[PDB]
């Protein structure tokens, strides 16, 4: 009677999310405070984070 | 008087009724929870069952 279409399922899901990276940024004013920035000057100026 | 149709019979049955297997399943979600993929990310996920 019954000949059966011999078909069976297996499945799955895969969830991608977030971009690998994030960039948090703490913008720099370079001549800062208590410190002084003249016209033609030369020197060093750094900000460690 | 009686010329007997010699004839007897025997007679048998016989049932199918399953089919041979069974496929369980038990799907997979592979990021998972308290791990996490990534965009443009690389490695391995396993399920044992
Ligand atoms: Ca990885």
């Amino acid at each position: 009677s019954v000949t059966s279409d011999r078909t069976y399922y297996g499945y799955g899901d895969v969830s991608v999310k977030n971009e690998p990276v994030n960039v948090v940024v703490s913008p720099f004013s370079f001549p800062g405070a208590n410190a002084s920035l003249s016209s033609g000057g030369q020197g060093v100026f750094k900000k460690p984070d």
